[PDB]
């Protein structure tokens, strides 16, 4: 898959996760963006996490849609840096 | 491995983890499902975690049976979306 | 690498992590075993973590020696189950 | 990629993460080093995490630059041990 397409896909996941967490869980846009990266990278500090059933369901969807996409994106980035 | 078989295997892991956490740790079905995804994806927020020895042993079994299964499932999903 | 050798290697990592956490951080053998799995699987709930400089250094060594070993072990296990 | 070059790259990531967390978040050099390993390995205990917007942005950069680099480093280490 072309590297630029993978870039767009991961950006779309990032927008999806950030907007979702902001609207469902009520955290700031910046915190929501940070939480999205921490989650799709599988870091999961737990300083932020969903506290509502809708947020829990949403988080499971982000996990499924985002972890693979992020993994493919970082490996493609590797190639351009290295 | 056919994609549909991998789907069934990951669903079975999800049922196993959710029912186990619900019965052993006493969290709701929804929280238990969420915890199972967070755990087998290796996100591990720590908002929920086992507090009993049986729960700790069970969690190690879910980690061993579930992380690989989930990893193979997300990569297969990638292919159908992308 | 033969599957049985990978089994021995991951068991050795598990012994190393469990004994180290027990002696350095003073948690029970059971908690230490659980923490070792949570750590080398990269789940990282954070319900247990090192609180001493020696424990922090030890944890970095376990991360480096254990995460790859566990990853290879789970993928080999996949093959026998599936 | 030669193993020694991957070693240098992961060391550079470690220096970047440790110095950044120390200066931005004000934790000790030792805690900052530990946090960097926990983060780039994707363990993410959450005992330490950024509490400032700059720290959150920095952490996302470390996640993107560091997780892939660490992953390639551990797999190369595997080969020399095993
Ligand atoms: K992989
Ligand atoms: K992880
Ligand atoms: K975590
Ligand atoms: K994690
Ligand atoms: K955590």
């Amino acid at each position: 898959v072309p590297a630029t397409r993978i870039l767009l896909l991961v950006l779309a996941v990032i927008i999806y996760g950030t907007a979702g967490f902001h609207f469902i869980e009520g955290e700031s846009w910046t915190v929501s963006l940070y939480w999205t990266f921490v989650t799709i990278a599988t870091v999961g500090y737990g300083d932020y996490s969903p506290h509502t059933p809708l947020g829990m369901y949403f988080t499971c969807t982000l996990i499924v849609l985002g972890i693979g996409t992020f993994a493919v994106a970082v490996e493609r980035l590797l190639e351009f840096l290295i």
